């Protein structure tokens, strides 16, 4: 589920930013907060610990970088 619904969304929004693996931390916690409504899955570990990435100053945020990190903090 949260692999392909994140995914999903991730396609669209990346397109902005041309390449759509990569994503940036403005669209990434839409992305996130939206697994909130759809899945009550969102707005928890996941952007907690990305907050903490945006405020260290990641910034931007590669789809598989991004999934193997929300995963690994919220297990």
């Amino acid at each position: 589920k949260s692999p392909e619904e994140l995914k999903g969304i991730f396609e669209k929004y990346a397109a902005k930013e041309g390449d759509p693996n990569q994503l940036s931390k403005e669209e990434l916690k839409l992305l996130l907060q939206t697994e909130g409504p759809s899945l009550l899955k969102g707005m928890s570990t996941l952007d907690e610990l990305f907050e903490e990435l945006d405020k260290n100053g990641d910034g931007e945020v590669s789809f598989e970088e991004f999934q193997v990190l929300v995963k690994k903090i919220s297990q």
